[PDB]
RNA sequence: UUU
RNA sequence: UUU
């Protein structure tokens, strides 16, 4: 470069996008490109804004300044910031350009004036903004998104009533999107202007909904009205319900305006009926949401989803009686109406006995792709049941008493300052009580892609009788349970298994003279992936584990320290005969040496070797040359000291050399002589002083993809020149540059960034 | 004091004790105390020993010159020894009192000499000498012990036989105590003086026991000849058995002059048949170890133990037949004779059903104190059959199948370089497959103290009707279980509790909408103390604990982050009606701050408290106004940066202040001010530069037990004089002052430490 | 850093 | 550091 960084922010260019969030700034910074498009300053602490700010950022479309003073309970309780962000007049009305300004978590106390016709969105969300006045609004002529929402809520209380005037938003005529959540809004800001598709008007204080609130509203698509009379069982959060248990009260006739509604959601509003006159006018809905209700009851009626032929999500969860363990799953005939229904969720509606024509009611809904009837403390269920359901994606029976955070949130959809679905038809029986199985369990379900039986407690000797009617499978997550792994048998059945996790197993392998068999897998003929992670695998009777097949295995979190005790040869080609591996992860096995035969036991086609978070205090290097794939090495988070005196003479085929999190203090002499192959190197989080040219030549050093420098203990004088130089001017992306790549000393220095450094004085 | 205290040594005194153990030493420091009579150097690089080494020290009856340079295997890898310790010659001959000298692990090829005529134990373990003669022996005629075990074994490998002459033992004629252990050992080293109490021969290549091999050792009071043709199956470490399985071959009369043998171990032998007539002569035998053998048959039979009636211990772990699985446990008759038997062991039989009839043998052993039947793989049991067993102390049934390292080991006894027992009658059936339980699984059980239920799969809504028999328990240990709280009255049936224990039961805290209730502990009125540590808990139905009786709760590893988020008051009161708690841990609860009401929601009583792990970065000092019984504060291992002004106007009760493990870079200048009352504190690995006497005053410094200030960031410049003062003259413990209390700068004086700084040029 |  |  002919000239350094200097700016702390990533400067992307698409458009030209200018980012400094949290750069730790305290003013905008100066040399701000002039053709700037978006610039985003959040997470700072810039205490104002001036016309200075912008004078001659013209082409500015958009301005991210978001928690620049977040309010006292949202925030850092170390960093609180001691007075709200100060918005000088003229600051916005130069940029004729702008389109979407974010000023959002900054304490705020009205909404600011002076803004520019040319905006389209305005964003305040977080501040202390709880009166809307129609003179403040009216520089919003042309605006068409509004986000005004936690301005008053348990954790940025205002302690009042929230405030609009009448008619205050209807002259804003261009206004499609308007979010007045988490609020304390008492009533419907009427009028409303009839160009609004969004309404989002959740967790409030509206006690009822009037006839004339949504007249003219034809264009709208969603409306939230959840959160408004609460249903406050075991609410995670402060919750005031409606007096009497009372329902938001909506008139059978409230939504004959809505014709064009996609989206209904009320979700905790103390329900009790579901009146079918609310859909009489509404042909299109897609979504409706009715969880966290009192409809245990309603659920046997239903008479409402004849009016819902198009209707793709339905959420029922979460409507059960306190105190109610129903015998059964009372389910409406009215649900074959759904001919349109993809996704069904009935949660929590609590029930004792699931059987197979309590669903029947379902047995003809064409597009039917999700059941989820998770969290229903259901102890008894034939599976088999499930032959019906060949057509559904997935069947979540998971959190249930079977045995032969998103619907708790306060806002799901809150913004912040900054999986076995795609193997085909899956039966998630996770979290169960399921002791003990065999092969009748699974009888009818061959159609299955993936089964999840994670955390459940299966106690078994596994002898290949077990999943005998699953021919088709080709993933079984087992962890969490206590596979007894007796027999090398275990698991041959699934002829088809193309993926395994025997994860958090642990229990068995944790007590001694057990016999345990790790070589199960040369059975399994098609398995690309194992994962045997957080057994605790310090004994084995087996002494290889083989396959034709298999390319990943992760290890991490068992003891190949034991079993690789020094002078204790017996295991050291555990994994040699896996011969297609290609990636190994034995992290966390608190390896603290290598002992030689490590690597040359490791099979022939390793790419990718985790090491990480072993205790290594020492690691022969030259040892590489037995590793002639290797691609990635990850020595994350160890105690080493030194790096090879020539990596070229260790592995010729090295790419990405990870050390980060390690006690190194220098580097040797010609480290990257002629390592003409690295690519990614992560040398930060040591305690690195000085790098010299000799470690870390041009030839090798301008062909990174990254390097990696920050937190190490750089010494900032004249033997430095060379290497603040080139950080200084080189293309190569080095992040954190401008934040946490800092010198130590000497004294004048000391904290000083690197590329700000200027040592005219040599 | 009146000097410094410059020594790197714990001067103990009792007998002079002078204790260098790892202190990273290269030569014998100066300054030993002329009548040091112990002196421990052991783990230190001191790479020889000469005449100078001991020429003062003229009373030292023992040396412990341990572990210098410990074979390759055996040691750190990272601080591989590079060269043998070296002895020259007239090292040890000045020293006309030593009584024991070790010098075990330091590579040393052979046996001394020189050696003083008063020497009585000689230790040479883990060295390479792997051949005695005789000549080499007669400088020991007065010698009473000698170990020479661990220089031929798998760890550290001879490469040969291990050879000992003919009668190379036989002219110590005061010789006791013989080991040579883990030595590649082929026979007996005959003739052996009548003398010897103890000979260990275990873990060796003896094939045959010579009928002749023990015949003059009446005074032998302990034999160990353990893993000689060991049992290999599952075998941790390399083992090689004898051919055609064949066992250690032990003539019937091998044992006829051991008149006086207490204690016999036969562990890993491959023994088939333990002949009766072994034991004609051995009259008085207290302890017999045959764990690891091949006696399932025999143990049907057992003659033997007719011969055994002064019987202690008798362990017959781990004899099952590979690949078989006995309906039952076929015990002797003969059992019956063991009538001093207070101690049984039969784990690893391996069975199904166990049942009251098979322990009828064991009934009328008067002094039974332990029975265990661990590690059997037993499916079922009626556990009303110990009914019979209220006299023993401990019914061990750990680790089976049940659902209505120590025997693996290679020495045990291996030396290193450096529970509700107690509450009466005790039932282990920990790690088993029970998952429900009721009243009459404990039918006849109301004498039981204490039961063990951990890490069975327990996955049960306790609603108080479950242990009703249990009315004598004290003690529960329902940890590692998925305990339910649905219901407040789990547990208030065992009415005499004082300790119980639900840790680790997190599994149905981990999921969103199940109704959990923490105020089940009114109901349990002598409970001293709960263990609710590693719950996952962020969520509880009920908002207090209440509690006339608890004293300690540990509430480490679970989420009051999410129940104190800020903004909601509910749970500031959990623990406020705790009224007697004295102890309250809420470690690991990933707290980054503690909201306003935390302190004084606390109980009235808090001796205790522990904050340690939270990831803590501020923290209101003052309010520790609040805990007026406050004690020891915890707050190890945070992100803290400073501590309180004053902590005298924090509170005035705290004795103990831990502070280790945080990022506090300076301290407030009147500190420790005032606060006479304190007597520990912990300023360790911190990041402190400087301590100046108005935060440190010598009135209350004085009156501390200990000061820890290791692992700090100390300047040692002339501002830091009093301090360097201060530290070299108080008599205050202050632990590694000699090894990581140290000076990082400035120039000169980087990496010393603080205790040997001269500062005359201040 | 003899397990 | 809007969950
Ligand atoms: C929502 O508005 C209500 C009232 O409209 C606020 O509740 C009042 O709070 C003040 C101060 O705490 C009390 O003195 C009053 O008793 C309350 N009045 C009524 C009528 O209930 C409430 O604080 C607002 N919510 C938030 C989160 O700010
Ligand atoms: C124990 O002694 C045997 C000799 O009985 C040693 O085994 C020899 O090891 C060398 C390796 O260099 C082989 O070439 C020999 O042929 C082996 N001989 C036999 C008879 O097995 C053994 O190494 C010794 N054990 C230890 C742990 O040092
Ligand atoms: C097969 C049922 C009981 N069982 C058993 O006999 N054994 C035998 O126990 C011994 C130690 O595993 C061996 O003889 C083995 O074959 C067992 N080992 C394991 N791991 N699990 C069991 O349930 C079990
Ligand atoms: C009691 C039998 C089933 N059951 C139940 O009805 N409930 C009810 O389900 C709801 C959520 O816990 C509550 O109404 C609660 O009372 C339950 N809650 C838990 N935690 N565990 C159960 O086994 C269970
Ligand atoms: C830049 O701004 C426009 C308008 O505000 C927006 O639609 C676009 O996504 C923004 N792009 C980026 C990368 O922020
Ligand atoms: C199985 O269920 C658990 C939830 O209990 C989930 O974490 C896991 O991702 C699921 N496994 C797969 C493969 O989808
Ligand atoms: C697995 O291991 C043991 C040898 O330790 C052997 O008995 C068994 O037959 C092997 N089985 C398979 C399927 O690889
Ligand atoms: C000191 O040495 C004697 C004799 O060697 C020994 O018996 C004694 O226990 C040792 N004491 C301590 C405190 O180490
Ligand atoms: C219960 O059993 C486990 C062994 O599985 C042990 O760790 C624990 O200390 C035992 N509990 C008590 C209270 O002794
Ligand atoms: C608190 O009590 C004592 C200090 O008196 C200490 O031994 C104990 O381990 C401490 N534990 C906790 C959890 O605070």
């Amino acid at each position: 470069r002919w000239f350094p960084k200097t700016l702390p922010c990533d400067v992307t260019l698409d458009h030209v996008i200018v980012d400094c969030t949290d750069k730790h700034l305290t003013e905008i910074p100066g040399g701000i490109p002039t053709n700037t498009t978006n610039l985003t300053l959040t997470i700072n602490h810039i205490p104002d804004i001036s016309p200075a700010s912008f004078h001659r950022l013209v082409h500015l479309v958009e301005i991210d300044f978001r928690c620049n003073c977040v309010p006292i309970r949202l925030g850092s309780k170390s960093n609180m910031c001691p007075r709200r962000l100060q918005i000088k007049p003229r600051s916005f009305s130069g940029l004729t350009y702008l389109k979407s300004l974010y000023l959002d978590g900054n304490q705020l106390l009205e909404i600011p004036q002076g803004l520019p016709p040319s905006l389209q969105l305005l964003s305040l969300e977080a501040n202390n903004i709880f009166s809307i006045r129609k003179e403040q609004l009216t520089e919003l002529a042309n605006i068409e998104i509004l986000y005004l929402g936690q301005n008053c809520y348990y954790r940025n209380p205002c302690y009042v009533s929230y405030s609009i005037e009448k008619d205050a938003f209807l002259n804003l005529t261009k206004l499609k999107v308007l979010s007045l959540k988490d609020n304390n809004v008492t009533t419907v800001p009427t009028v409303l202007p009839s160009t609004l598709t969004e309404l989002y008007l959740y967790n409030n204080m509206i006690a009822e909904i009037q006839e004339d609130d949504f007249n003219n509203l034809n264009q709208l698509q969603i409306l939230d009205l959840s959160g408004n009379c609460p249903r406050c069982y075991n609410a995670p959060f402060p919750c005031t319900p409606c007096k009497n248990n009372s329902p938001l009260q909506i008139p059978v006739n409230a939504f004959d305006a809505l014709t064009e509604l996609k989206v209904l959601r009320l979700h905790s509003n103390s329900l009790q009926h579901v009146p079918p006159r609310w859909f009489k006018n509404i042909n299109n809905l897609q979504e409706l949401d009715l969880s966290q209700n009192f409809l245990a009851k309603e659920i046997g009626d239903a008479k409402f989803l004849h009016f819902l032929p198009n209707l793709i999500q339905l959420d029922l969860s979460f409507n059960f009686e306190l105190q109610v363990y129903r015998a059964s799953m009372n389910l409406s005939q009215a649900f074959s109406s759904l001919k349109s229904l993809k996704i069904l969720r009935i949660r929590g509606y609590v029930f004792k006995e699931l059987k197979s024509f309590q669903l029947s009611p379902l047995h003809n809904l064409q597009n039917l792709e999700v059941l989820d009837l998770g969290t229903n403390f259901i102890k008894i269920a034939n599976l088999s049941m499930f032959k019906q359901f060949k057509r559904l994606k997935v069947i979540d029976l998971s959190v249930n008493k079977i045995s032969p955070l998103y619907y708790f949130r306060y806002d799901k959809y809150a913004r912040s300052c900054r999986s076995c679905y795609k193997y085909g038809q899956t039966l998630d029986l996770s979290k169960n009580s399921i002791f003990f199985i065999k092969s009748s369990d699974f009888q009818h379900l061959s159609f299955l892609k993936c089964l999840n039986l994670s955390g459940n407690l299966i106690s078994q000797t596994l002898n290949g009788s077990e999943f005998q009617p699953l021919a088709e499978l080709r993933y079984l997550d087992f962890s969490n349970n206590r596979l007894d792994l007796l027999h090398s048998t275990a698991f041959e059945e699934l002829r088809k298994l193309e993926v395994l996790d025997i994860s958090s197993n642990s229990h068995y392998f944790q007590s001694e003279g057990i016999t345990h068999m790790l070589n199960f897998t040369k059975n399994l003929k098609v398995l690309q992936k194992l994962m045997m992670n957080d057994n605790d695998i310090s004994s084995s009777t087996s002494r290889t584990m083989e396959s034709e097949s298999l390319r990943t295995l992760e290890f991490r979190g068992n003891h190949l320290d034991v079993l690789w005790r020094d002078g204790d040869n017996r295991y050291l080609q555990l994994f040699k005969n896996l011969l297609k591996l290609e990636e190994l992860d034995i992290s966390k096995n608190s390896l603290s040496f290598l002992p030689s035969g490590v690597f040359d036991g490791m099979p022939p086609n390793l790419k990718n070797l985790s090491l990480a978070k072993n205790g290594l205090k020492s690691f022969i290097w030259e040892k590489l040359r037995y590793l002639k794939n290797l691609e990635t090495l990850d020595l994350s988070h160890n105690q080493l000291t030194t790096v090879p005196e020539r990596l070229s003479n260790c592995s010729r085929s090295l790419k990405n050399l990870i050390l980060k999190n390690n006690q190194i203090r220098s580097l040797t002499k010609y480290f990257l002589q002629d390592a003409f192959q690295l690519r990614y190197l992560d040398l930060s989080s040591n305690k690195i002083q000085m790098i010299q040219k000799t470690s870390f030549p041009e030839n090798v050093l301008n062909n990174l993809k990254m390097l990696l420098l920050h937190h190490n203990r750089f010494l900032c004088t004249c033997d430095a020149v060379w290497f603040v130089w080139w950080v200084q001017h080189t293309e190569v992306t080095i992040p954190y540059l401008a934040t946490d790549v800092t010198c130590v000393g000497p004294g004048a220095h000391k904290g000083q960034s690197v590329i700000s450094l200027d040592l005219y004085t040599c």
